[PDB]
């Protein structure tokens, strides 16, 4: 049924042709069912195939390396008939690496999914219909409910479908709609058409929305829509139709992955282009190949050389590591790149109710009368700590602790609160939390009484289950509740008639205990209580009470206030008639004013600090709430989004106001404004979209189904653990404990993760630049190999790979949470950092060659050949005239090679230290700053001397121990890489940004 809300009860019955009295017929059911389907959602798209392992392979860095792993295989297979099948173990181990890395990826994806999933209860949910089968009610499963049928709901029921209320059986029906609309206080429903054409869900006061619950009352309705067509369904689709780019980190990597893809392609050319016209008289005939087409093959062999084999693993090790650090602070992260997103966020958008707030009505102030001396009236005002329904907290007066029991006025106040109450408390053993039973604004009082513990009852040993209503039980023992005078919109109050229970200390007073809107109640008071005594309601008293009430109702604390009284001398039960609520106002008169209670849906305690921390880190916070504007701002003020008496002129907008703006101005308003109230789920998203249109990286934080689309839209959606199931599946982060300060932590985490990466990318890559420059110098000068393909595979993956990993523990600067968020366009590697590590890669290249060469020509351990012999060693023959005294085998000596490897390592172990700080001298931050680095350094060297001295290794790696003076040379060559880098760091602090 379309817009049942705009119709009438009759128009709606008519439309389906049904009886409010009997309900649908099984034939009507049968049809209605086949026409509309089962009131439910489609099977969650939550089943990712193992071919989503092919999503772990969308990273240009793995793609790149997979090409270099298949270009190696296609350039390794059959390329020399005389090949021993043990040179293929590069592409093979590249496989086993990527296979693994692409898997530890999918591990966290489901490791996350079923942690988040662990947070849901129950198995099924159900409803209550009247069909023409039985004259009575029927507990039917929620799915089997169809449009058209007659449902009944009572306090505590979750509304099964979207329903058009037909008849309110209780005097008054209240609905908790916070999961859907963000509304702080349950909403009073009526049964009349909502004509309004611009009318929104929070205006459909004659409708009951699936997902929502009953705070009070009982009602009969007719199902308007079901499954996907509910307000719950619509938003579900809306959320799934929202598209998403890749994380900003993944984007930065793919941006880099393509910069690398360019240089690799630039080299394959450069070298090939430089030689094709020089292949003539090759002499290749025996070799059976076409050349300047085989020269190509060596060009790509250089390409593959430029790829840091070990990179995608260290990255995926850095992240996974940071994910696990967040999980100890109780943050489930769905995907690895997501642990960064927050580190570079410019704006955090945040929902209010249940996000910034607990959505648990709390009494935090209360007063009674202290003294009445003629024109003088003093009050006893108290405060209560606590922010949830949990009976945990203390009562203060003047900010220090009291026993409520010590004030008889507090004893009565407690008593009214216990007795004049249709609700209770309950501990949910499964979720491990206390929860309201009934109406939020009533349970606030239940909780308050438990905290107050007015009789000093021992409660220590009680299960949280038994403790929930303990103190209230004790009070309910003093007086039998004989009946209740239900609320009514005319007087806005209620009361209970109570006879004393045990004939002990009972003055026969059949008291009535009363509560309601303050001045309604106060105007019917003649006396006021002062301890156990009573006195006339003088005028200055009435002025004193009311002045404080107006205070509490406004400004700094914008509390919902409630006046409490008793009729000391109630009528007799006989002379009082109940079937007419219009009598009630009169029964509640001649009253004794007792006290007042102030309550609100309070901010979560961490929030305010968190919001300041963010601000100190250059991040805006914006509130987007479906709740009303007044409560929205009040809350913005308490938490610091706005200040004490700051003007929020054009800085706060409702949904209507915003929608009235022209699109150009809407986008503009999202730039200045920080409070949007009364918004639809759609707005929440549109606003994020608007912020993203300033190239701004934004987060979203929420709990209810109305945050879902906005949560899917943000670069990160953060969901509260106690939030709806939709909000969680749309988010990428989930605060299991609702601790808003994790956000401030998950962020500074994600700034450290970027810096470490950026750091160990500069380190690993200069390696492959050195390794490449060396293989190129060797071919251009015509010297023997200084380093072989395998010696490098090991260096890259292991020797280098560990110190790279232990860069992920570089102590984060303290200035880190002082700087703004990095600029969106600013790339990972700049044209300076490039030159910078290419100068390292440069030197490294030269040095390793120098090493092997210095041995051939000057080392006292190895015959000092001339540059000419070394350059023409291929022409060496059995005692050639030009190679006098030499053994041609000497050009394969393991000494120049051991000499060349050691220089690499010792420069990489050396340059690892240089990789401690982008610009801070090794003087400032010393070698010993990072300890987990020095651990790697020594383990690397340890595994070096291992390969040299461990029998089987020297042969398989083609190496031989180095003597002292030799190592003495290895160092002389490697140290200056420091002095070199040191010279670069100076350049980039005293001359550039200076
Ligand atoms: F519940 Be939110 F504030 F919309
Ligand atoms: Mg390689
Ligand atoms: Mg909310
Ligand atoms: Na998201």
């Amino acid at each position: 049924m379309e817009a049942a809300h705009s119709k009438s009860t009759e128009e709606c019955l008519a439309y389906f042709g049904v009886s409010e009295t009997t309900g649908l017929t099984p034939d009507q059911v049968k049809r209605h069912l086949e026409k509309y389907g089962h009131n439910e959602l489609p099977a969650e798209e939550g089943k990712s195939l193992w071919e989503l392992v092919i999503e772990q392979f969308e990273d240009l860095l793995v793609r790149i390396l997979l090409l270099a792993a298949c270009i190696s295989f296609v350039l390794a297979w059959f390329e020399e008939g005389e090949e021993t099948i043990t040179a293929f173990v590069e592409p093979f181990v590249i496989l086993l690496i990527l296979i693994a890395n692409a898997i530890v990826g999918v591990w966290q994806e489901r490791n996350a999914e079923n942690a988040i999933e662990a947070l849901k209860e129950y198995e099924p949910e159900m409803g209550k219909v009247y069909r023409a089968d039985r004259k009575s009610v029927q507990r039917i499963k929620a799915r089997d409910i169809v449009p058209g049928d007659i449902v009944e709901v009572a306090v505590g029921d979750k509304v099964p479908a979207d329903i058009r209320i037909l008849s309110i059986k209780s005097t008054t029906l209240r609905v908790d709609q916070s999961i859907l609309t963000g509304e702080s206080v349950s909403v009073i429903k009526h049964t009349e058409p909502v004509p309004d054409p611009r009318a929104v869900n929070q205006d459909k006061k004659n409708m009951l929305f699936s997902g929502t619950n009953i705070a009070a009352g009982k009602a009969l309705g007719i199902v308007a829509t079901t499954g996907v067509s509910t307000e719950i369904g619509k938003i579900r689709d809306q959320m799934a139709a929202t598209e998403q780019d890749k994380t900003p980190l993944q984007q930065k990597l793919d941006e880099f992955g393509e910069q690398l893809s360019k240089v690799i392609s630039l080299i394959c050319v450069a070298v090939w282009l430089i030689n094709i016209g020089h292949f003539n008289d090759p002499v290749h005939g025996g070799s059976w190949i076409r050349g300047a087409i085989y020269y190509f093959k060596i060009a790509v062999a250089l390409a593959v050389a430029a790829i840091p084999e070990g990179l995608p693993a260290v990255i995926t090790t850095c992240l996974a590591l940071g994910t696990r650090r967040m999980a100890k602070k109780n943050a489930i992260v769905r995907s690895l790149p997501s642990v960064e997103t927050l580190g570079c966020t410019s704006v955090i958008c945040s929902d209010k109710t249940g996000t910034l707030t607990t959505n648990q009505m709390s009494v935090c102030k209360m007063f009674i009368i202290d003294k009445v001396d003629g024109d003088f009236c003093s009050l006893n005002e108290f405060s209560i700590t606590g922010s949830t329904y949990a009976p945990e907290g203390e009562v203060l007066k003047n900010d220090k602790p009291i026993r409520s029991g010590q004030f008889d006025g507090l004893v009565e106040l407690a008593t009214i609160c216990a007795l004049c109450n249709d609700s209770s408390l309950d501990f949910n053993e499964t979720k491990g939390v206390y929860e309201k039973v009934g109406e939020a604004t009533e349970t606030a009082l239940t909780t308050l009484v438990e905290k107050m513990n007015v009789f000093n009852t021992e409660v220590r040993n009680l299960s949280k289950v038994e403790r929930a209503n303990a103190c209230n039980s004790v009070i309910r023992q003093l007086m039998k509740k004989e009946f209740t005078l239900e609320f009514s919109r005319d007087r806005k109050s209620m009361s209970v008639y109570c006879s004393p229970a045990k004939s002990s200390r009972a003055a026969v007073g059949n008291k009535m205990f009363v509560k309601g809107a303050p001045e309604g109640v106060i105007d019917r008071c003649n006396y006021v209580r002062v301890g156990t005594t009573r006195v006339p309601m003088t005028g200055p008293v009435k002025e004193k009470i009311l002045s404080v009430i107006k205070e509490w109702g406004t400004g700094r604390d914008t509390l919902r206030c409630l006046a409490l009284a008793t009729r000391d001398t109630p009528p007799k039960r006989e002379e009082m008639v109940l079937d007419d609520s219009s009598r009630f106002m009169e029964y509640e008169t001649d009253l004794t004013f007792v006290g007042v209670v102030g309550m609100l849906d309070p901010p979560r305690k961490e929030v305010m600090g968190s919001i300041q921390l963010c601000r100190d880190a250059g991040i805006r916070v914006i509130m987007i709430t479906g709740d009303n504007k007044g409560t929205a701002i009040a809350i913005c003020r308490r938490i610091g989004i706005f200040g004490e008496n700051e003007e929020v002129a054009d800085r706060a907008y409702t949904g209507r106001e915003f929608d009235d703006l022209p699109l150009a101005e809407q986008r503009e308003a999202c730039r200045r404004a920080c409070c949007f109230a009364r918004v639809e789920p759609s707005h929440k998203s549109k606003i994020v979209e608007y912020l993203q249109s300033y190239d701004e990286i934004t987060a979203m934080t929420g709990d209810g189904v109305n945050d879902a689309p906005a949560l899917k839209k943000a670069e990160i959606g953060i969901a509260m653990g106690s939030g709806t199931a939709v909000a969680k599946t749309a988010s990428e982060m989930v605060l299991a404990d609702d601790n808003f300060s994790t956000i401030v932590a998950a962020v500074e985490e994600g700034r450290a993760i970027y810096n470490n990466m950026k750091q160990f990318i500069r380190y690993l890559i200069s390696s492959n630049v050195g390794e490449v420059v060396c293989i190129f110098l060797t071919a251009a000068l015509g010297l023997p190999e200084a380093l072989i393909p395998v010696q490098l595979l090991w260096v890259n993956l292991v020797t280098d790979g560990l110190p790279a990993t232990a860069l992920g523990f570089n102590p984060p600067d303290l200035d880190i949470m002082d700087r703004p968020p990095r600029s969106p366009k600013e790339p990972l590697i700049s044209g300076w950092l490039f030159f910078r590590y290419m100068a390292i890669g440069g030197y490294v290249g030269a040095a390793t060659v120098g090493a092997a060469a210095w041995w051939f020509m000057y080392a006292e351990d190895g015959p000092g050949v001339t540059y000419h012999q070394l350059t023409h060693f291929m022409q060496c023959t059995e005692d050639h005239p030009h190679f006098e005294g030499l053994d041609c085998e000497i050009f394969e000596a393991p000494e120049p090679m051991t000499m060349a490897l050691s220089v690499l390592v010792t420069i990489e172990m050396c340059n690892a230290l240089n990789s401690l700080s982008e610009n801070q001298s090794l003087m400032r931050m010393p070698p010993w700053v990072n300890i987990w680095l020095l651990g790697s350094i020594c383990l690397s060297m340890s595994l070096h001397f291992l390969i040299l001295y461990v029998d089987p290794l020297p042969m398989i790696f083609k190496l031989k121990a180095l003597d002292l003076t030799q190592w003495l040379m290895v160092l002389k060559i490697s140290l200056p890489v420091i002095g070199l880098d040191e010279i670069l760091k100076f350049i980039a602090r005293n001359y550039l940004e200076g």
